[PDB]
């Protein structure tokens, strides 16, 4: 565990995180994909080898020992805001139950769901409060990673909101 378990924000790309594993933002075939997935496919090649997984669900593949979180939140263009709800819930438990199997003390995460399967809405708040609801219990320091600069605020914010 971490001697004192924070939760930071960093705006940069998630491939040059400066923790000890990553979540992907995957799609559910394990393709290379846009945005968070194809940074994830360009630095981490080896881990996209059968890391295919469904809705909801989190699938771990090493590249060399180094972990790749395949973490699959919902497309709101398909679900319902009710099923996606609970679909985006889930992918994150799923996140903290590999983070704690894996004994690992800090962990890369990008808000799931909040890009091109947000179905075009604002997701940052929801996908936040999934993300802390899962987190809140493991030990590992977590860093969550941004790419906007007033996302970056509010995500802030909402760190420091909790103290
Ligand atoms: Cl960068
Ligand atoms: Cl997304
Ligand atoms: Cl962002």
């Amino acid at each position: 565990g971490a001697m004192a378990p924070s939760y930071r924000v960093k705006r940069m790309d998630i491939a040059k995180n400066d923790e000890e594993c990553v979540v992907n933002a995957a799609n559910p075939r394990g393709l290379p994909g846009d945005g968070v997935c194809k940074a994830v496919y360009k630095k981490w090649p080896e881990s996209f080898k059968n890391s295919a997984t469904p809705v909801g669900t989190a699938k771990t593949v090493m590249c060399g020992t180094y972990p790749v979180i395949h973490a699959v939140g919902p497309n709101f263009s398909n679900y319902t805001e009710s099923e996606g709800d609970r679909e985006l819930a889930a992918a994150y438990r799923e996140v903290a139950k590999e983070v704690t199997r894996l004994g690992v003390n800090s962990v890369a995460i990008p808000l799931l769901s909040t890009g091109v399967y947000s179905g075009g809405k604002d997701r940052l708040t929801q996908s936040l409060n999934h993300l802390f609801t899962a987190m809140d219990s493991t030990d590992a320091d977590v860093v969550i990673y941004c790419r906007d600069k007033e996302w970056e605020k509010k995500i802030s914010e909402a760190i420091q909101m909790r103290t």
